């Protein structure tokens, strides 16, 4: 009498993952039971390669799930509103796939599972193959996830939803950032250092009253009362060396709360000030998901 999480959301240093988004083309009904094949494949792969130690989520966009539901639950659920008035762009879509493991191999072979499962009932807008980067650092040089949720426990607390109908969910944001390195590399490594937050390669954090306020920790590391605003990032590098390429943003939270006020922080919304990060990367894509429990995927039918 109990929920389950979906595989995806809590494994911690996964080196690749795969995200499809994706818009519904017919009835909403063809989800039901493409998303039941779907966990279903998960596990026959989780128990063809228990050494990939893979991981995947279903989740759902605002105007979809409200059918799927029947309007119970995810009450903070909407469409992703654009921020800043601009400088964060919109791209609300229906449906998103995230896989993740030790093996780009293995995640392939999920990603072609999915896509059989949902077949012509969706239209992928956005495929994106993250990649763990040298040590796990962002393309610009700078370490991602080192005050990231450690551990299992901690890791449920803050992206895990705890009791009543959603118990066992949690609420995803995806973003596509396409970083500029040469504009990066005209920066002083000490004028890159102010703009983050930290240092680029011991990685301390610079105090918080020696940093400017537009540093990057400054505008997400937030606080209500001393109580952190806290998120669990599964963010990976993405692209090719010539092309483009930059960071792959996502997070799962319990509360939408804590994600949208790190948002409203860093585009401009709260204080009239924006990120740092903005004078060398962009946001190019923005989206909103719930992620259901395991077992209430199984109820949809
Ligand atoms: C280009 C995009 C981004 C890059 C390169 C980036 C990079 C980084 C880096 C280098 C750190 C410091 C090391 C760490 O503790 O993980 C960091 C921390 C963090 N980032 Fe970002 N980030 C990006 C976007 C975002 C977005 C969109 C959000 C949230 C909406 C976010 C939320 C956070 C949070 C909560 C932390 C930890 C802050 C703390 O408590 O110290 N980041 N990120
Ligand atoms: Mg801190």
């Amino acid at each position: 009498g109990m929920s389950q999480v979906q595989s995806g959301i809590l494994p911690e240093h996964c080196r690749a993952a795969i995200w499809i988004e994706a818009n519904l083309k017919g009835d909403v009904n063809a989800l039901r039971e493409a998303s039941k094949i779907f966990v279903d494949n998960v596990a026959t792969f989780q128990a063809k390669f228990p050494d990939a130690k893979l991981g995947a989520v279903v989740a759902f966009g605002n105007n979809v799930w409200r059918q799927l539901s029947g309007g119970e639950g995810a009450d903070e659920l909407k469409d992703f509103p654009v921020y800043g008035k601009g400088l964060a762009p919109s791209t609300q879509y229906d449906l998103l796939i995230h896989i993740l493991s030790a093996r780009h191999e293995v995640n392939f072979s999920v990603a072609q599972a999915a896509l059989a499962a949902f077949g012509d009932a969706i239209d992928v807008k956005e495929e994106i193959h993250g990649f763990r980067w040298v040590e796990e650092r962002d393309l610009s040089g700078f370490v991602d996830g080192t005050e990231n949720p450690a551990g299992e426990e901690t890791r449920r607390e803050v992206a895990v939803i705890k009791d009543g109908v959603d118990a066992g969910g949690s609420y995803v944001f995806v973003q596509r950032w396409e970083h500029n390195l040469k504009q990066l590399n005209r920066m002083s490594v000490p004028d890159q250092e102010m703009m983050i937050g930290r240092t680029k390669d011991a990685n301390e954090e610079i105090d918080g009253d020696e940093r400017p306020v537009t540093s990057h920790l400054s505008r997400v590391d937030l606080k209500e009362d001393g109580k952190g605003l806290k998120i669990v990032r599964q963010s990976l590098p993405y692209g090719t060396a010539s092309g483009t390429h930059g960071l792959y943003f996502c997070a799962y939270c319990a509360r939408l709360y804590n994600i949208e006020q790190q948002l409203l922080s860093m585009f401009g919304d709260t204080d009239g000030k924006r990120d740092a990060m903005l004078r060398f990367t962009k946001p190019v894509t923005g989206g909103y998901y719930f992620a259901p429990s395991l077992e209430r995927i199984q109820a949809l039918g």
